[PDB]
DNA sequence: ATTATGACGCT
DNA sequence: AGCGTCAT
């Protein structure tokens, strides 16, 4: 009733760049613009592996994790851009630098949480209060929301998509009470106005288009962002949650797309997010643990409390390379050469990071995979990172992993290594 | 023979 | 600390 918290305290947005690596390549090369196109890593094996796909190419069935040769079967005119290769490995610097461009624009509007290379959460609660006071009670014109969808609308009492979008927006705005500076629906609407402005600034100043979600928490904002892509934003109100969740497969909610979500489905015998409302908090905690149980109990009612952390920079800086099948490293010279290549890339990125961001990493994490292990990582070991020197870092990594070589021969490495990974962690201000 | 990351939870 | 999960 009156004391039942509804999770409507905050306004949170999620801004996600559309097909980001493709847009970076399309900015650089105009010949790729408005084309079916994809970004690939490497080329010799099956044409390279696709990691990003323009919406034109998606219409043909092209997807991430597809080999380029197979994508070309679906889309013979598909255009491809390759990730840069440096020191024998894919180098993603161009996309990291483009990401910094976008994140710095977003940070002008509010403090952001970098959630991935192409997305950030925004806590707009205070910006919304300021804009509401600057308003002084005039309604919000639909002209201020030119790319906004209102999830669940229109409803009740019409042939084109833009017309449907505008009908839903008109229903939403007509139902607004603009006199109540504490109305959550009004707060979300002002949040969407601000996100329109943020997205316009990103496109004006970078050329990049993005989508966004606006809701009361991170999970709903992320979910909202996905509802209308590309180049659109979606408002998910608290009131829209029962209908939205009533046919929402559990796996669509962030953190439930893996084993835990599969267990919710199997143990409870349900399919959709909304079905979770029928269980008590103690029932859910009994199946899924105290933390997960409380999280599920609140989240199936649209409520989630995870804060937008004030963090624009990555917490770790890492370098990794797989050595699949017959390219696995089987000699000491090979292992050392590749550790050096990874360490040289890491030194370059770290030195740039120190100059830009006034911090130094203090811990080096070395991870490997051995042939025959299905796990991502077969072994992780840390050591001290006291100098940004690639030769020292690669020698230290070799020292912490050399006990893995079960070969009696000094020169051979067995079982062969199918992955190397170096990660700099535990930053301190400098 | 998807690949290259990055965050966070558990014990 | 080292391992697992989730994201993609
Ligand atoms: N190296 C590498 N990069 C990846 C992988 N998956 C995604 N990326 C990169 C390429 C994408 O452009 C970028 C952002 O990922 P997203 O999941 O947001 O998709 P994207 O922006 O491409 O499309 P979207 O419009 O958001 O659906 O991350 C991967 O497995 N490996
Ligand atoms: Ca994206
Ligand atoms: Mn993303
Ligand atoms: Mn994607």
């Amino acid at each position: 009733g009156p004391h039942m918290a509804t999770g409507q305290d905050r306004v949170v947005a999620l801004v996600d760049m559309d097909c980001f690596f493709v847009q970076v390549e399309q900015r650089q090369n105009p010949h790729l613009r408005n084309k079916p196109c994809a970004v690939v890593q490497y080329k010799s094996w099956k044409g390279g592996g696709i990691i990003a796909v323009s919406y034109e190419a998606r219409a043909f069935g092209v997807t991430r994790s597809m080999w380029a040769d197979d994508a070309k079967k679906l889309c013979p005119d598909l255009l491809l851009a390759q990730v840069r290769e440096s020191r024998g490995k894919a180098n993603l610097t161009k996309y990291r630098e483009a990401s910094v461009e976008v994140m710095e624009i977003m940070s002008r509007f509010a403090v952001i949480e970098r959630a991935s290379i192409d997305e950030a959460y925004v806590d707009l609660t205070s910006a919304v209060q300021e804009r509401l006071q600057k308003l002084q009670g005039q309604p919000i014109s639909a002209d201020l929301l030119p790319s906004t969808y209102i999830e669940g609308l229109p409803q009740g009492p019409t042939v084109q998509k833009e017309g449907m979008r505008k009908q839903g927006l008109f229903q939403w705005l007509d139902s607004l009470q603009i006199d109540n500076l504490t109305s959550p629906d009004l707060q979300l609407t002002v949040g969407a106005v601000i996100v329109e402005e943020m997205r316009a600034a990103i496109e004006r100043e970078t050329g990049f288009q993005c989508s966004a979600g606006i809701s009361h928490n991170k999970v709903l904002a992320k979910l909202a962002c996905g509802l209308n892509k590309p180049n659109r934003q979606t408002l998910v109100s608290h009131g829209s949650v029962p209908q939205l969740f009533s046919q929402m497969p559990i796996r669509k909610i962030r953190s439930l797309g893996g084993k835990l979500g599969a267990s919710v489905i199997e143990i409870l015998g349900i399919e959709y997010m909304g079905e979770l409302t029928q269980f008590t908090e103690s029932q859910l905690q009994s199946h899924f643990g105290e933390k997960n149980g409380s999280w599920l109990y609140a989240m199936c009612r649209g409520i989630e409390h995870d804060p937008v952390k004030p963090r624009q920079l990555p917490k770790t800086i890492g370098c990794s390379k797989n050595f699949p099948g017959k390219t696995a490293l089987a000699t000491r010279e090979q292992v050392q050469w590749w550790l050096l290549q990874l360490a040289q890339e890491l030194e370059e990125r770290l030195t740039k990071d120190r100059n830009d961001n006034d911090r130094v990493a203090t811990q080096l994490v070395v991870s490997i995979r051995v042939q025959g292990d299905k796990r991502l990582s077969s072994l992780r070991r840390c050591c001290a990172l006291t100098r940004y020197d690639a030769h020292k870092m690669s020698h230290d990594a070799f020292t912490v992993i050399k006990n893995c070589n079960t070969s009696g021969i000094q020169t051979e490495w067995s079982p062969p290594l199918t992955m190397l990974f170096l990660c700099a962690t535990k930053f301190s201000a400098s």
